[PDB]
């Protein structure tokens, strides 16, 4: 069985980027459940729950075709979370290898984050916009729903591994921003650890 | 050109089930964004233009290929949230022929809440629940995003002409909710326009 991860700072250290509210609710109430969801498909599955979450979902396939939908929906929500929550982070500044990757890849990282934004807003409904590594390059790309680049093209629509990645489900930002997503987004940059981005970067799987 | 619709009550007419807040942000800035967004995809085809939203969706396989996407989202939107607002009010009782209907299809009209609410919770990501008309049954669908059961089952993957809906995207109930959807489809029982629903059944059409 899965089990919430603990968040590596308070609930109010994203102040005053992104609040304290969400940070819990988020945490709290919309990760524990694709956990407790993941949980209970898997109770049936011996052969499956005890792979790490990042390496189901690179397996969708070999499951059970009654288990292959919420275990996508719900592994996914707890890998995508996973990921996001080890993502944030105030005061990391982008250096070194991986800033000049983005700069060889995207021009400058102006380009890039013009391109990030623009996949973040573009995504119509529920989904994430990721920055992956895939063939030696750096691209952006953006999934539906709690889909992941780690699964495949053929179930996602993307591939590559995830360097970092920004949810933009409604329940993200709703009660500090509403309808204002860009202005969710533009906050995004201020809370993004660099740090953990180039420790993936380095680490490449 | 479309024009944003004015609702058919105030804007805290629905309280106490449905905040006064969430109504006006839902009217006012999502609602107006489908519009804007549909309008200046239409400048360019005048074709088009001139039909009515919920003829324009059945359409959507005649639209070049650059404006299909674009349009089945906004034009989507638009339309999925003009039937939205005319759908709800306080105060009507369920009864005559679409209350003989629903207890001939579902069994009762219990079993029909049952089914309408197990669709509407298990929408994963953005999307709608509907109970639709297809031919001459009554059916409970759901589609995903800003999809409608009149854009036909191969784009939006149902069918069938819309007698009500209920919109589960997660800016509909999050202010006053967050993530307790299921709080939310219970208190749509308390507003949901009987009298509307009865008139569009009688419709067909
Ligand atoms: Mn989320
Ligand atoms: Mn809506
Ligand atoms: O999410
Ligand atoms: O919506």
């Amino acid at each position: 069985s899965y089990t919430l991860p603990s968040l590596p700072y308070a609930y109010d250290a994203l102040e005053p980027h992104f609040d304290k509210q969400t940070m819990e609710i988020h945490h709290t109430k919309h990760h524990q459940t694709y956990v407790n969801n993941a949980n209970a498909a898997l109770e049936s599955l011996p052969e499956f729950a005890n792979l790490p979450v990042e390496e189901l979902i690179t397996k969708l396939d070999q499951l059970p075709a009654d288990k292959k939908t919420v275990l996508r929906n719900n592994a996914g929500g707890h890998a995508n979370h996973s990921l996001f929550w080890k993502g944030l982070k105030k005061g990391t500044t982008l250096q070194g290898d991986l800033k000049a990757a983005i700069e060889r890849d995207f021009g400058s990282v102006d380009n890039f984050k013009a391109e990030f934004e623009k996949a973040a807003a573009s995504r119509f409904g529920s989904g994430w916009a990721w920055l992956v590594l895939k063939g030696d390059k750096l691209a952006v790309v953006s999934t539906a729903n709690q889909d992941s680049p780690l699964m495949g093209e053929a179930i996602s629509g993307a591939s590559g591994f995830p360097i970092m990645g920004l949810d933009v489900w409604e329940h993200a930002y709703y009660l500090k921003f509403q309808n204002r997503r860009p202005d969710y987004i533009k906050e995004f940059w201020n809370v993004v650890n660099w740090d953990e981005a180039a420790a993936r970067f380095a680490a490449k799987k």
